C-alpha cells in the first residue's frame, strides 16, 4: 500500500519523534508525509529511547550515517 512514498521525509507510519536510522545528530521527527530531523545542541545525538538528546557515547548512534556533520540540520 506504500503509505509514505515521501522518502526520508516519511520513514515512519504515523506522526511523532522516532529513532533515526541514518543521521547521528538529527533524529527523525515523523509528521504526515514529512520527516523533519532535529539535530541536538553541540553536535549531540538524539536519545531515541527518551525522545531527547545526549552525547554520541550515550545516545548509542547506530544510524547508517555516523558522520552527521555533513550538512546544516
Amino acid at each position: 500500500y506504500l503509505a509514505f512514498r515521501c522518502g526520508r521525509y516519511s520513514p515512519c507510519l504515523d506522526d511523532g519523534p522516532n529513532v533515526n536510522l541514518y543521521s547521528c545528530c538529527s533524529f527523525y521527527n515523523c509528521h504526515k508525509c514529512l520527516a523533519r530531523l532535529e539535530n541536538c545542541p553541540k553536535g549531540l545525538h538524539y536519545n531515541a529511547y527518551l525522545k531527547v538528546c545526549d552525547w554520541p557515547s550515550k545516545a548509542g548512534c547506530t544510524s547508517v550515517n555516523k558522520e552527521c556533520h555533513l550538512w546544516k540540520t
